[PDB]
């Protein structure tokens, strides 16, 4: 049985709280506990990624600070939806749907 892991999921993404924190749902936090980390590393398709400093605090989870690195630099607001990768580490591979422009 060889499976790493693979879990996908997308995101609708409000820009007043993307601002500075990326939310992650709780259903699907519940679904993995992990150690706190100190940096997360958000992979883009074109060759860009951007280190983001996520935290897991109590019950549930932020990626707050650097995660404003990614908004902006790569320009999402209300109405863009994120698909994330997720192998079984803090890795996170993030496809960006813009709308019709970026």
């Amino acid at each position: 049985m060889a499976d790493t892991g693979e879990v996908q999921f997308m995101k609708p993404f409000i820009s007043e709280k993307s601002s500075k924190s990326l939310e992650i749902p709780l259903g699907f936090n519940e679904y993995f506990p992990a150690p706190f980390p100190i940096t997360v590393d958000l992979l883009d398709y074109s060759g860009r990624s951007w280190t983001v400093r996520m935290k897991k605090r109590g019950e549930k989870v932020f990626l707050t600070v650097g995660w404003e690195n990614f908004v902006k630099d790569n320009n999402l607001e209300d109405g863009k939806y994120l698909q994330f990768i997720y192998d079984r580490d803090r890795t996170f591979y993030v496809i960006i749907y813009g709308h019709n422009m970026c």
